[PDB]
């Protein structure tokens, strides 16, 4: 047989002449490979994140999966090669795995995809929606299809570009609304494609869950949030008390941890002190700083009020992309994907992600009621009040993995 | 030939004295016990402290009182009714006890539910003394209570073991001590005991592998740990005035359900106990609505002894335990005739884990022995262990502590 999860480096393609190697650099019973990947994965995400936040307004909510628009990229790398294939590298940090192989990486998400998708339990409800399209004029490898198939699970699908060019950014919007359960409508926003688009890159993940621990509605009360501008709005602020991986960092930050039923995924929420800023934080926010934060999140009883919340955020990666060094695989000349045709460049990059969180989890709203009885707190408890801007995550704590990230920045409505 | 089978006019029961289908009246009783059972809880909190532990079973109170009544005549006769509310049954002071024992009935005696569900009483009297047939017939026919002899005259000390040694027996081991020591002396007459028990299965059982230890903290700041279940599913449930929150966890078979009573944490009991009638508790028992929720709640023990005659003396029953007043006629024919109640003791047991619940009670009249003098944490919340179709509240008790 062999499917992504008994998928050896063997069983991928090296493809000399189109191969990059990275330079070198000089805790578990999980995955190293995962590991190292993981690490060069949530290098991209923070790296990623502040360049789109610093060009954002900081009243403004973020969401994004940073897994998807690296592993997106990844695939649309598994055809490229030398400069289009090394800035591919060094944008996506997969150069910052030591004396790593272009090809190697591939295999890592054959291990990393493997387990976000496949060996995950029924509550882990995480579904990959990216795909690769291009104009049906150009022939595509089918080499690079089956590898593309195996790894990233999705081949490069033909569209009339050229010619039903706006019947395509339809058939591509029903397709990333199927997989995301239709929560992602449209991807590519009107007048995106057109007779002169070649290769469109989408992407997007869909995850389903519901709180390991519920907030009962009858808690939430409208509280004030108060924004970067100064101001103040009533959001719908949920409360509960329990028990929390928690942590307080540097300058008062607060980490939260939330896991979602499963255990293995989990939302975590940074809420810095009423004085700090968050603008401050997510400069201060650095891979190993966020890593280790995360390693030393403690089980903790405390009381928390959290906004609830509902972000969507419409990309288009091309311009930051670019703008972070990744500029051949979009230019019509420099661009070189040889493993993906059989002059092919990316015209456009599309991701959208969307959360939505409730008493019930992120994604449903089943009301449930709690009750507690019997139980006495300290008076002096430690609380959690999100009431001010706070950075988000949805990782996969067995897989290191941040799936997505975003800031909520206004929850009022 | 049988209580339970047979009717008013057709069993020759009929006390001594006296003072002013049936199902009504059945009805009637379990409303004047369950309002007997909430003025008394009221008057028990109301000398507590606010945050103590309280448990109960009121029923076993009423029960063991209804069995004193048997031989009461006059004004202690007239008191009896009162105080346990049985003067609010529309019909004569005989005739109580044929409904009483028509409900004791239909809720000890069935092999349906493993809802068990059962009681004992026993009278035990001095074994020297002689005591009135009519009375050791009627007890031993409407309340099952035969008079079982004991040396109170001579050796006391060791029949107040005889007969806590009974309640034990009666009751699992649960109840060890009902009565006191010392309390029982030489010139004991008689004394009359009930005895309650149940244990009942979750109808939705917690899981242990969901069970928490979490710390609970004590009002004087200091802190214990207390093992909490857990658990969702559908359960009639509701929010009240002021917050508060009513939850019904029902036993296998649904005829015997535990109602959970907890107040929005920014508030105390206090306010519901103040206000805790039988149409109250109704009343939310009318609201409840089947709901998804999820359940915390303790699993615990918590075990309860105390004296009844404050509290039933504050609550206007004096002459029973007058030892000039007190009329209790009916019970010694040759001995005495001034008998009077020198103490009645109770003892209730409560304990919940994930399989289901285990609740136990005891209460013990005390004539004419020595009336001995009346010989903790927050956040507490109600319960009680009624039996639906019956409206009697078995167990009652505010859980102040599950550590
Ligand atoms: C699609 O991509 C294919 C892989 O990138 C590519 O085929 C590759 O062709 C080269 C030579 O043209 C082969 O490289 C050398 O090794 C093989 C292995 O035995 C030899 O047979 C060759 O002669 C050569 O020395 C690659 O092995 C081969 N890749 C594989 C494994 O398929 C195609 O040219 C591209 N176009 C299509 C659709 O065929
Ligand atoms: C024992 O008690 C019974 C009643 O419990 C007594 O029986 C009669 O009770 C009626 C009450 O209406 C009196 O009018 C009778 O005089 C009582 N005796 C008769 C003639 O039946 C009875 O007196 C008591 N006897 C003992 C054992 O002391
Ligand atoms: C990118 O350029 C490199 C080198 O400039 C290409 O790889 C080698 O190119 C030289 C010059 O044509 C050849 O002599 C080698 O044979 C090539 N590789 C090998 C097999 O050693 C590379 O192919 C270019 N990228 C593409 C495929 O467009
Ligand atoms: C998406 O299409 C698949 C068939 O390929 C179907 O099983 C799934 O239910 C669709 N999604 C929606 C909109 O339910
Ligand atoms: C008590 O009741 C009896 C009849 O039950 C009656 O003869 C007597 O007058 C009453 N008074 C007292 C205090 O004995």
């Amino acid at each position: 047989p062999v499917d992504i999860c008994t998928a050896k480096p063997r069983d991928i393609p090296m493809n000399p002449m189109c191969i990059y190697r990275s330079p070198e650099k000089k805790p578990e019973a999980t995955n190293r490979r995962v590991w190292e990947l993981s690490k060069a994965n949530s290098r991209f995400a923070t790296t990623f994140y502040q360049h789109l936040a610093d060009s954002k307004n900081d009243n403004d909510n973020i969401f994004l999966s940073p897994l998807s628009i690296s592993t997106a990229f990844a695939m649309t790398k598994l055809g490229a090669c030398n400069d289009t294939l090394q800035q591919l590298m060094e944008v996506f940090k997969f150069d910052t795995i030591s004396e790593k192989t272009s090809d190697q990486i591939h295999f890592f998400f054959a291990k990393l995809n493997c387990r976000l998708y496949r060996k995950a339990n029924k509550a882990s409800k995480l579904v990959s929606a990216n795909r690769l399209f291009g104009d049906k004029s150009l022939t595509f490898n089918e080499t690079y299809q089956d590898i593309s198939e195996l790894v990233y699970g999705a081949k490069l699908q033909p569209l009339d570009f050229k010619e039903n060019a706006e019947q395509s950014r339809a058939a591509i919007n029903k397709w990333v609304s199927n997989k995301t359960e239709g929560r992602i409508t449209d991807v590519i926003p009107s007048e995106a494609i057109n007779e002169l688009t070649v290769l469109v890159l989408v992407n997007t993940i869909y995850f389903k869950g519901l709180w390991k621990s519920k907030f009962s509605p009858e808690n939430t009360r409208k509280e004030l949030f108060y924004k970067a501008d100064g101001e103040s709005c009533s959001a719908s602020m949920m409360y509960q008390e329990g028990k929390f991986r928690y942590r307080r960092v540097a300058e008062g930050t607060q980490v939260l941890e939330l896991p979602f039923k499963g255990d293995d995924i989990t939302m975590v929420l940074i809420l810095p002190k009423p004085e700090k800023s968050l603008a401050k934080v997510e400069k201060e926010l650095t891979p190993e700083v966020l890593q280790e934060w995360l390693d030393e999140l403690e089980e903790m009883m405390l009381c928390v009020h959290m906004p609830r919340f509902r972000i969507e955020d419409g990309f288009s990666l091309k311009e930051q992309l670019q703008d972070m060094g990744l500029v051949d695989l979009f230019s019509p000349e420099k661009s070189k994907l040889p493993g993906i045709v059989a002059d092919l460049y990316v015209s456009d990059a599309f991701h959208k992600a969307f959360l939505e969180v409730n008493e019930e989890g992120s994604e449903a709203a089943a009301s449930t009621a709690v009750v507690i009885a019997g139980r006495s707190l300290n008076p002096n408890r430690v609380c959690f009040k999100a009431n001010r801007p706070f950075l988000v995550f949805i990782r996969e704590v067995p897989l290191n993995t941040i799936i997505f990230m975003g800031r909520v920045a206004n929850p009022c409505v």
